[PDB]
C-alpha cells in the first residue's frame, strides 16, 4: 500500500513533500508514495492518528514543543541555507538602508535584531505566502523584506536574493533551513523507510537548538534566535533573546561534546535565564 505524506497546499508544503516523496524513492527503488492535502498543525497530527496518513513533512522552525501519545519527530534531513535574506528591488543589504527605512518583517526574531542595531528603522508588518510576500515589495509597500533563505531557495526564487544575511548580523531561528518528519512512533515499516533520509550531522544540530529553544520558551511567536555549527566533532551553539523594540539583547555561547548535544542547549539556556532572558517577557 502507498505511503502517504500530509502536507498543505502552500508552494513551500508541497515542495518539502514531494522533497521526502522523491528520497524516499530514491533510496528505496519500487516503493510507493503519494501525497495528501489538508484543509494549526494539529490537523495533520490528527489524520495520522486517524490512519488517514502515514508520515508529515515540517519545516524545525514549525514543530511544536509538544507531540500528542503515538507520534514524534524521528527524522531531520540534509539541512539548506540556514540563515536569512534580504530582499529588495531598491537596495541591496541592510546597511545600505537610509535612515527611518520601511522593512516589513513579521518575525519578532528578526525584528528584535534590526533594532537592535538599526533603531532608525521603521518596521512594518508582512503577512501572506511567499508569493504575497513579494507581490506587496514590488507595489512598493516596503524598501525591503527579510525572508528564510532556504524557502527562496527550494522555489527556485533564489534571484530574488539581494543579500546573505549572516548568523552574526542575523541568528537564525530554531532548525531554520532544516526539514524534520513526523510519524507514528510504534509504525516500524515507516521509521525504517525515514532512517536513510537522517542527517546525523544535522540531528545533532538541530535537536541541540531545539532543547534550548524548548526551555526559554516555545513556537515563532518568542523573538529567540537559536543556531549551531559543528566543527568537526565539536558542536558550537549561539542563542539570542532580545527586546522587540530592540533595548537590550541577551547572547550566549557554549562549544559542545556531539553526544550531550541536547544537554547543552538547556544549560546555555538556564545560562541566559539568570542573564536577564526571563525578564525579558
Ligand atoms: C517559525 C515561524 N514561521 C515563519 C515563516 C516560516 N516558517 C518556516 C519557513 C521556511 C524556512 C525553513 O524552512 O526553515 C518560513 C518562511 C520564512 O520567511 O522564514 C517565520 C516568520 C517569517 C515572517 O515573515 O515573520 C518563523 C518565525 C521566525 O523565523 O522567527
Ligand atoms: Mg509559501
Amino acid at each position: 500500500t502507498p505511503i502517504r505524506i500530509a502536507t498543505r497546499q502552500s508552494p513551500l508544503a508541497l515542495w518539502q513533500a514531494n522533497y521526502v516523496k522523491d528520497a524516499l524513492m530514491a533510496a528505496h527503488p519500487g516503493l510507493q508514495v503519494e501525497l495528501v492535502t489538508m484543509v494549526f498543525v494539529k490537523e495533520l497530527e490528527i489524520a495520522m492518528l486517524e490512519g488517514r496518513a502515514d508520515l508529515a513533512v515540517h519545516s524545525m522552525k514549525d514543530v511544536p514543543v509538544d507531540f500528542p501519545d503515538g507520534l514524534g519527530l524521528v527524522t531531520i534531513c540534509e539541512r539548506e541555507d540556514p540563515r536569512d535574506a534580504f530582499v529588495s528591488n531598491t537596495y541591496a543589504k541592510i546597511e545600505d538602508l537610509p535612515s527611518g527605512a520601511i522593512v516589513g518583517t513579521c518575525s519578532l526574531r528578526r525584528q528584535c535584531q534590526l533594532k537592535a542595531a538599526r533603531p532608525d528603522l521603521v518596521i512594518k508588518e508582512l503577512r501572506g505566502n511567499v508569493g504575497t510576500r513579494l507581490s506587496k515589495l514590488d507595489a512598493g509597500e516596503y524598501d525591503a523584506i527579510i525572508l528564510a533563505a532556504a524557502g527562496l531557495k527550494r522555489l527556485e526564487l533564489e534571484s530574488r536574493i539581494r543579500s546573505f544575511i549572516e548568523p552574526e548580523q542575523s541568528l537564525p531561528a530554531v532548525g531554520q533551513g532544516a526539514v524534520g518528519i513526523e510519524c507514528r512512533v510504534n509504525d516500524q515499516r515507516v521509521r525504517a523507510l525515514l532512517a536513510p533520509l537522517n542527517h546525523a550531522d544535522t540531528a545533532d544540530r538541530v535537536r541541540c537548538e531545539r532543547a534550548m529553544n524548548l526551555t526559554l520558551q516555545g513556537g515563532c511567536q518568542v523573538p529567540i534566535g537559536s543556531y549551531a555549527l559543528l566543527e568537526g566533532d565539536t558542536i558550537w551553539l549561539r542563542a539570542l533573546v532580545g527586546e522587540p523594540d530592540g533595548s537590550q539583547i541577551v547572547r550566549g555561547e557554549i562549544r559542545g561534546p556531539r553526544t550531550q548535544a541536547e544537554q547543552l542547549g538547556i544549560t546555555l539556556a538556564e545560562q541566559l535565564l539568570s542573564q536577564g532572558a526571563k525578564e525579558i517577557l
